[PDB]
């Protein structure tokens, strides 16, 4: 994505294939990207528990730029994730769960 030109946090193609090949599903892939791109939320302080993707249900919103990057990487493997209903119904829930879980 040319929009991301100059960013310092992008993943190479070989890296993306590695991470996907060691994941158990496209949703799991998205969760591991979540934990990788928001490291300050997955420490022993578990700040992740205050967040979800939308800022719904009284939670704070996860950075939309990094979520946009995760959806971009997912769309590379799952083009139907370019559809907003697919992204909402098949990914946002799993990301919110990764933020929320015990």
């Amino acid at each position: 994505d040319p929009r991301n030109s100059g960013s310092d946090c992008l993943l190479s193609k070989e890296q993306l294939r590695s991470i996907y090949e060691s994941s158990l599903s496209i949703g799991n892939f998205a969760s591991r990207l979540l934990v990788h791109l928001f490291p300050e939320l997955f420490t022993h302080e578990n700040l992740r528990k205050q967040y979800n993707c939308s800022g719904s249900l009284g939670k704070k919103q996860l950075d939309p730029a990094r979520i946009r990057l995760i959806r971009h990487y997912v769309q590379l493997l799952y083009p139907r994730a370019k559809n907003d209903r697919v992204w909402t119904l098949e990914f946002v829930g799993k990301l919110d769960e990764r933020c929320r879980r015990r």
